[PDB]
């Protein structure tokens, strides 16, 4: 056993767990400025209700805490809250939970009577509940409320100390990000132009994965657009099954993408480097469903992936999964196909192997590639440790068809072949239906996709918190360190465009999640102005 491996792993594990790993001077690092400093932010901030009072979490929570001051608004907040409950109550008890809300917000004498909805809608929605319940029953009601809260109540929040306080938080969000903000841990993987590392924000202690993009490697491979595209794309997609981007900065030697951290290890590892090859069909189904949901969301944004292999699918702490390394994805101009001989060997669709124009098709080819591999324990066109020169694998994918065993259930066998069809025209999901056509296949039977996309299905396999499901640090491949390249000032523009600092909404979640927002967001006694917000005197 190499100590270089033991140490690398035990260090990471301590961080993963006093102070939840925070730095010692976090209260000073994240100290609010005096409100007088936020005049540029007071002007530049765009005054949108959903953004400032909903989409941006801290804005949302400060508005709610502000609504708790006016009794006439705390009810609307509790109403939309109750609606949230009704919208996640089971179809079985939808009618009942529909009943408590109704007797609570709609009678003129209800204790939490809200009058701003409209006496017509209460009756329209009342008959709909007497008829039959639907989770989208109060959709119009909650909309009618949002029409009112966005009016007078919204501008009242903007005038109070709570929105003033939100400016202070946004001042922190704007703060520059540097290597200092984080501490680097063991390497988690090689890929693309750099390495993926565990790191931890010193101030907050939140764990992330730092996908490094080594500058010299970008210049040497003309992959400038490929690196940049990955960054924006990671930003544009906002999905439960895709790594979300939290920071993006520059260093003396690399550009960096700070992404959600996936401590369960990648699926390539769970298939070959743990227990018997592959895992039970139960496990394959759950993960395959989530991969589907991720691909449908990626395609909703009109974006292909082209890089689907187990090594780029990761497992989180609870057993859910997300897609990684979106550096091979491109957004498609609508009504056009692209020619690109890119991808990894044996995970390329026949169109991509023939340098033929394609659209969203090669993604469903990959979905089949993974499902077969999870259950069969090997690529559908390549062995386990099989040494094959690429030319043949290429041939096999185009000429030869896959082979199934008794391990495949009737449904598992079927969904593979329909996804592993050489003709892109007759490929499952590649029809106009899209990912819907796949959501049906009996393979995903008793797989309530609507309930999975919520997250109410427990993963079958739960990674143990005290396990690093990754190759040991000394077993991670390295590059042939690029040297003799010299970075010119011509690239400082791209470095600037790439390094956009923190991502607004994610940063706020970190402050909320790390309880930094909870501990810091306090006010004077009896709900009075603290000193940082009083511009009259100290
Ligand atoms: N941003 C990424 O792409 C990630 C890559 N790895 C690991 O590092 C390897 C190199 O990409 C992968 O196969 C995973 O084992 C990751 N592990 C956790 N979270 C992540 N976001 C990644
Ligand atoms: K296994």
């Amino acid at each position: 056993m190499e100590l270089e491996n033991i140490v690398a792993n035990t260090v990471l594990l301590k961080a993963r767990e006093k102070r939840k790993g925070k730095s010692k001077k976090w209260k000073e690092i994240l100290k609010f400025p005096h409100i007088s400093q936020c005049e540029d932010l007071r002007r530049t901030i765009d005054r949108d209700y959903c953004s400032l009072c909903d989409k941006q979490p801290i804005g949302r929570l400060l508005f709610r805490q502000f609504c708790e001051t006016r009794p006439g608004l705390e009810c609307y907040i509790q109403f939309l809250d109750s609606v949230a409950e009704y919208e996640v109550t089971p179809d079985e008890k939808l009618g009942e939970k529909g009943k408590e809300i109704m007797t609570k917000y709609l009678t003129p004498k209800s204790p939490v009577f809200i009058a701003q909805v409209g006496q017509d809608l209460v009756s329209q929605t009342e008959e709909k509940l007497l008829q039959k319940p639907c989770k989208e029953l109060f959709s119009a009601c909650a909309q009618s409320v949002h029409e009112y809260l966005r009016g007078e109540p919204f501008h009242e929040y903007l005038d109070s100390m709570f929105f003033d306080r939100f400016l202070q938080w946004k001042w922190l969000e704007r703060q520059p990000v540097t290597k200092n903000t984080f501490r680097q841990y063991r390497v988690l993987g090689k890929g693309g132009f750099g390495e993926v590392c565990a790191c931890q924000v010193r101030a907050t202690g939140k764990m992330y994965a730092c996908k490094r993009l080594e500058k010299k490697r970008i210049k040497k491979r003309k992959g400038e657009s490929m690196a940049l595209n990955e960054k924006q794309i990671l930003e544009k997609v906002n999905s439960q099954f895709v790594v979300n981007l939290a920071y993006a900065y520059e260093t003396k030697d690399a550009l960096c993408l700070v992404l959600t951290i996936m401590n369960g290890g990648d699926l390539k590892f769970h298939i070959y480097n743990m227990g018997n090859p592959g895992f039970e069909e139960e496990r394959a189904l759950f993960y395959a469903a989530e991969i589907l949901c991720g691909l449908e969301d990626l395609h909703r944004e009109n974006t292909v992936y082209r890089n689907l292999k187990p090594e780029n699918i990761l497992l989180d702490d609870y057993g859910h999964i997300r897609i990684s390394d979106l550096g091979l994805a491109v957004k498609i101009p609508e009504g056009d196909l692209i020619r690109g001989r890119v991808g990894t060997v044996g995970y390329m669709a026949p169109e991509v192997l023939n340098n033929q124009r394609y659209g969203l098709s090669p993604d469903y080819w990959g979905l089949g590639c993974l499902i077969y591999e999870m259950i069969e324990g090997q690529s559908p066109f390549r062995g386990r440790k099989e040494k094959v020169k690429r030319e043949e694998v290429d041939r096999r994918v185009l000429e030869t068809e896959e082979v199934y065993s008794h391990k495949f259930s009737e449904e598992a066998k079927s969904i593979c072949k329909m996804l592993l069809t050489k003709d892109a025209k007759q490929r499952l999901g590649c029809q106009e239906e899209g990912a819907a056509e796949v959501k049906r296949h009996p393979f995903f039977r008793n797989m309530n996709f609507k309930r999975l996309e919520a997250g109410m299905l427990d993963p079958p396999f739960v990674p143990d918190p005290r396990a690093v499901y990754c190759k040991d640090v000394l077993d991670i491949e390295q590059f042939s360190t690029v040297k003799g390249v010299n970075l010119d000032h011509t690239d400082d523009d791209f470095y600037s465009k790439f390094s956009t600092g923190s991502v607004s909404i994610p940063w706020q979640n970190e402050m909320i999640e790390t309880e930094c927002f909870k501990e810091l967001n306090v006010f004077g006694p009896n709900g009075t102005l603290p000193p940082d917000l009083n511009r009259n005197h100290p």
